[PDB]
């Protein structure tokens, strides 16, 4: 006829994704990305972090020198992996404040040990027992020196070890608790007395407690493990009359990124910045639901199993009509575009500048959210195997508080980001419509269905001029006004 | 007249509510709902949680078997309620790590106790004291066995109790600290030694400390309470030469939805998921300002006394003018609507579809905020009666940090939700205006007061057609253009 | 001519500021303000808080009565400032739980001490040491009483001190751990022994551990410090056979806005509510990056080095054209305005009401961020000089969690406020444009460049009438319609 229809609209897909917003909880979008990492590879990767596989050893067993842990002497790690199927196979022992010594060594990151010559005179060195078998022979912990009487005497030891280095020295020592008085005399030839280990800054006094304990590996006695840190310029003084499991030297304390994790996952040859007890995970997504226990440049742990961030506009499946009534399922070149009815025929073209503007805004939002990780190393324990009381309750409370707060932040962030993304794509659709209306001026009317009725003869070249912003409204003003406002 | 005026507007109320938004701290709205529960009912509900009223007893007194607490033997609970007017009325005692044992038992949720045939030979069982009167005669704690000499002899005990069950056993035992050497000899016939209670996994050694304490209920001596947890497959060994307040058996350790609260509120016949020290509270609102100490599906504690969530549009009290100049007080059928002046007279009708769309979006937000309360049980202590130091300070810091962060989240959430509520109601008013404008095409002009001037004669049926969305602009186009563009 | 052009637009500046929004990481705005305090004055301000400079003393040395701390006796403070240069010069000692006693006293906020007469009979009072020189004479801690034998006997002490007051009494006492057995006999005339200090509610039993330790200031022995809190109506009972460093009275326990801070900053004559280890800082900004350790009405600590809050509109550098194509670099009277071309030359005038509306919304926003501060006093230790284990790990975890969450809140808040600010200035520009369009009705067309083409001769009086909202579209309707549609 003497008019034409130019409809503006946007693409749609047959199978969209349901996302949450502020306005609604179940709104369909054309595309979305998952922001919660919900699965692991099942293996701990050797790179980029140095992984020390504990095998059958615990970190403390490796520290003390348990005969099965000889392969752990002087090792370094970024993450120590402690296996569930691990056990002591040496003299029964315990550690008051076990969690603290384990934390100290895991944080330090090394078992580097330097032997020192202690003046252990008047006593017999290198005591052994059938509990600790090293090479089919009776042994003891490789980093401890079990001192016993010499010729039925155990003279009081007053042994000085100055710290003349520029680093802190970690000394591991213990106290033997015999299972009977007969053992106390056999090994030390005198009453228990007490052991005092002191520095200029601190002191520790431990008394032996002789008596039977349930046998562990047929041993009715125990060794208690104690430690001390000697600062540069300080002096370690050990005063003992018996029952001393002496240090053979010191371990270095380092500051660093090292930690310990409990995991039965195998260790494999892959590169992954994040490590969890379930194995390494990708750290692209901002959130994870694999484990609360993490090491490295990991995503933050949330309770939500899935959070999907819209990466497209509202999906609205389906004469010509535009964005007000529905989306266009026949558009594959871009997100926004034009469809028209002319004298020559019907056609369609995408508006690639508006499409890219919407994509760049989405890309910017994804860039702020994706690839930004939070690198954490030594942290509190999050899983417990014993009922300890007030301190464990506080550690659980702190972790649950952190998880609830980050889950809230993730839920609010995703709902705000999805509401904003929809608003951005609606704004781009509306800007394209307003641009077209302003370009057409008085030569077209808004039909209320996202289309313009053009009141002058319009060919495909004219539509092309409109689409790329080169339409001259004055050339057609007289025809359009005569048709629009009948005279 | 040859023309008519069709005005669009929205309701207003004589008494609005002041809410906060991001843009303005004090915006008046037609309606708002409180999101902070600031008052309790004053009573603790018997349902749905099992409530154990401690009456005159603390949890530890019920655990030990204080005579006034005999009514709590073998009881179970979901929440143990500890009264301020509670006191011990038995032998004076203390508990190292009292908070840990109280938490441990409260978390377990039961006083179920199984007696065991301990081989307490060579000693006299069931010692009593005048401090503990049961049935008007001298007694002792019902779950403790005060062992004394037999015929002026107290042979060393080496008593083994294997754990052959599939569950952990909690053994409660103590150490008697006589107030004089005469009591130590009178009761045990020998000087004090040490008590060692050990397992394959752990050991505890406690020495008696003879000496006077300020008398409590006329007793100068004290009992210290210790506990041990025996895992399946382990063995309990009690090694003692005197001063042992022996277990009579064990308590079962459970893990579940159980805790302890200090409260003086009465307990009554009601059903409420959330229990606070001030009594049960409703759990419909997302936040509460009653107490930081809660149990069950409770709203999160915030510092704000009030937070009002807008549930309506901004209140703008009042020929005809629309939403740009004011709201309409005289409209009760809906939130959005029309007023007109035509050839027949004045009139008004509400637009019910826009009203419902706004309401549905508000109800969506309300459903997101209301009734989504998260359920928490055993947590940490938040109120303290004694000055303890570093651990109490950390617990207070953790709770204050949590409260400040949730108060921030509540303030930001309400300001964002109220700003969004205003934006949605303004968007619905604007959408109704744009819809009307598009329906009218060139037959009407925007007068800048929220009204359209229609340039053709209108009857009530025509205005109704416009409200319905059935208005045909072509049958009126020639009249409206001849009048609208008259020179 | 027969037509006129009336353009609407907004100002621009030669050089704006880059801020973050939700939509983009770097948007240029005409003005922005810093919300993170990144520097201190270098001095601790004298008021409003009561500041006690520890000089060469620690809080514990001041508590015990170290000779260098006599000037701190019976003092009160809101903030105790502990210097990194502080050192002890008295008998060597330790505290089994040093952090708890230091926190306890710092929280109490006072060294007020009330002497009590204890029945220390049969023993020698006021023992001294060459380690603690007060006036060129051997002395001891001024709040401790080193008891020794009398005539080579130390009878067992059973000393009762009832609490008949209405407040909690803090008793500081200790145990001497001699360096050998000769010291134990020389001082107490008997080996070993045990000290029990008890109340109705609790008891503490400490054994001396005789033996050498590394010499500190030439003293091979140590004193361990213990404390007891006695509630009103309770009794302090001290039972000792030797090695007792007795109390001389009690310290009052209070509850209030008091704490302790470690800092080497000097104390000035400044008045500032917020104190950090680096010195006091302004507390006007909602956030700070000076230190995680704060006292008083301080901004919250964030990791961000800077956060800029837009305080103006987007900066769009600059026939005539309006806001769709460019801003106006030549408009310095307001933020929004009109520029016109008619037969009588060209001109410009600012729209003062839209400018003020945008400013009022921004000032409202600033009042929600600036000044409002959360005041905190005693907290937790955030920096450590020793490797302690599980408790230190938890304290660090809690503080890092708090910082990460507040840094998140600060980034989200600033991005939301900047995106909203941009939306506010775009909305005000669009509202002024729509207002003009509604006033002009059919007498003008929107040219798509932020300007209106008016189809009737619009003189400076017509354009002034339009700018102030007094334009009558009917007066010019016949001319404008004849020029526009014919
Ligand atoms: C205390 O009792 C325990 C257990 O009843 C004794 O330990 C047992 O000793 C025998 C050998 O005498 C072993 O065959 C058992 O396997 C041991 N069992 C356990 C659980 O240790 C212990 O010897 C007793 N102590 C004294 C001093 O008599
Ligand atoms: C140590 O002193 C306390 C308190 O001075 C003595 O306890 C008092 O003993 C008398 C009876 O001898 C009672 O009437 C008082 O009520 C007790 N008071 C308190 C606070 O317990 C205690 O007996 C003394 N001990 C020794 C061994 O002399
Ligand atoms: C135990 O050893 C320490 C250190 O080897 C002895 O302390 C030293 O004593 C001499 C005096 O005899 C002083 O000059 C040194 O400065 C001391 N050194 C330290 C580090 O304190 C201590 O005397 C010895 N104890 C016994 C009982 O022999
Ligand atoms: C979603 O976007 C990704 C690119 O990020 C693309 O590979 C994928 O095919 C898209 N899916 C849909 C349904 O549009
Ligand atoms: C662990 O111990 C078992 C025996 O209990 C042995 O068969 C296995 O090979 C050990 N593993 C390693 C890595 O040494
Ligand atoms: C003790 O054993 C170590 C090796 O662990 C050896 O170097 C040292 O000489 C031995 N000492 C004695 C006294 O046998
Ligand atoms: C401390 O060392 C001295 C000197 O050898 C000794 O006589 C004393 O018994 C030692 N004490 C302890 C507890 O080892
Ligand atoms: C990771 O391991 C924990 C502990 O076994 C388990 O609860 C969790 O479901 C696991 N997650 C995945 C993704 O395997
Ligand atoms: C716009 O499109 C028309 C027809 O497709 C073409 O002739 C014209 O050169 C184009 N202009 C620009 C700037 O791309
Ligand atoms: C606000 O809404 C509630 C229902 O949600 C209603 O009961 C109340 O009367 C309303 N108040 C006003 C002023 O509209
Ligand atoms: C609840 O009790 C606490 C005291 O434990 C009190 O401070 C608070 O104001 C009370 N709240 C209400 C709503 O009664
Ligand atoms: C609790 O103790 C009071 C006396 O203080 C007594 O009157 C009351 O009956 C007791 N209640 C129970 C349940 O034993
Ligand atoms: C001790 O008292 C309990 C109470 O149940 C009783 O069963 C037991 O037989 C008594 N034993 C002796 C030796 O009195
Ligand atoms: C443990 O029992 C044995 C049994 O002979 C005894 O000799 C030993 O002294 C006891 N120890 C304690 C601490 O009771
Ligand atoms: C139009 O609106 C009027 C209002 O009263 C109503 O009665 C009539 O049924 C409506 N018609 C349609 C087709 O919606
Ligand atoms: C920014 O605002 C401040 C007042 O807060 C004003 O003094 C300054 O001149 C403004 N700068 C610009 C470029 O507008
Ligand atoms: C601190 O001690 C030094 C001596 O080491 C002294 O010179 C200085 O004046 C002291 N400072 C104060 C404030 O007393
Ligand atoms: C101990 O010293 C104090 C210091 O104030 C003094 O008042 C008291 O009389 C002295 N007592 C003896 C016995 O020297
Ligand atoms: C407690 O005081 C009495 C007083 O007669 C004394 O005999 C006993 O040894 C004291 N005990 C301690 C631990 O001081
Ligand atoms: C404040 O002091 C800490 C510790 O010395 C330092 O790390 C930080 O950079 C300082 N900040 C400023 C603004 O001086
Ligand atoms: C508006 O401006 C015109 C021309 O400047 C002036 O004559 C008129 O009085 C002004 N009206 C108001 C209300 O300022």
């Amino acid at each position: 006829n003497s008019t034409a229809t130019l409809c503006l609209g946007h693409h749609a897909v047959p199978n969209g994704t349901i996302v949450k917003t502020i306005t609604n909880d179940q709104i369909e979008v054309t595309n979305a990305t998952e922001l919660v990492q919900s699965s692991s590879t099942g293996e701990i990767c050797d790179s980029p972090h140095q992984i020390l596989d504990g095998k059958n050893c615990t970190l403390i067993d490796a520290l003390l020198g348990d005969p099965q842990c000889d392969g752990f002497q002087n090792k370094k790690w970024d993450l120590f992996v402690e296996r569930s199927k691990a056990y002591s196979n040496c003299f029964p022992y315990d550690v008051p404040d076990y969690a603290s010594l384990r934390s100290l060594v895991a944080s330090s990151g090394t078992l580097e040990f330097n032997n020192e010559s202690f003046n252990w005179t008047g006593v017999t060195q290198n005591g052994t027992s059938s509990a600790c078998i090293r090479r089919s022979k009776n042994s003891f912990f490789s980093r401890l020196n079990w001192l016993t009487h010499l010729n039925f005497k155990y003279p009081a030891l007053n042994v000085t070890m100055p710290n003349n280095e520029q680093f802190d020295k970690l000394y591991i020592w213990g106290v033997h608790h015999p299972g009977t008085d007969k053992d106390q005399i056999f090994l030390y030839a005198q009453a228990s007395g007490r052991i005092t280990v002191s520095t200029k800054r601190s002191q520790q006094t431990v008394s032996p407690n002789i008596g039977s304990r349930p046998r562990v590996r047929n041993i009715p006695s125990r060794i208690s493990i104690y430690w001390t840190i000697v600062k540069p310029g300080d002096i370690l003084l050990i005063n003992s009359t018996g029952n001393l499991i002496a240090p053979r030297g010191y371990f270095k304390i380092r500051s660093g990124k090292s930690s310990i994790m409990r995991s039965d996952a195998p260790i494999g040859k892959c590169n992954s910045e994040c490590i969890t007890p379930n194995g390494s995970i990708p750290n692209d997504k901002p959130f994870q639901n694999v484990n609360r226990i993490t090491y490295g440049a990991c995503p933050r742990y949330v309770k939500q199993n899935t959070l999907k961030l819209a990466t497209g506009m509202r999906n609205v499946p389906e004469a010509i009509a535009g964005f007000i009534e529905n989306g266009w399922e026949g558009m594959v070149d871009g997100w926004y575009g034009f469809r028209h009815q002319n004298s020559e025929g019907r056609g369609q073209a995408a508006d690639l500048k508006s499409t890219q503007a919407a994509i760049d805004q989405i890309n910017g939002k994804l860039n702020r959210l994706i690839g930004k990780t939070n690198e954490k190393f030594h942290q509190i324990e999050k899983e417990f195997s014993e009922v300890e009381g007030r301190i464990q309750d506080l550690e659980k409370y702190v972790e649950d508080t952190k998880i609830d707060l980050w889950s809230y932040n993730a839920e609010l962030l995703v709902a705000l980001e999805n509401q904003h993304t929809i608003d951005l794509t609606d704004s781009e659709m509306n800007k394209l419509f307003e641009k077209t209306k302003k370009q057409l001026r008085e030569n077209a009317e808004d039909m209320g269905n996202g289309c313009f009725k053009i009141y002058h003869k319009c060919d495909n070249a004219c539509i092309g001029s409109i689409r790329n912003g080169t339409y001259d409204h004055d050339v057609y003003r007289d025809e359009a006004l005569n048709n629009r406002f009948q005279i």
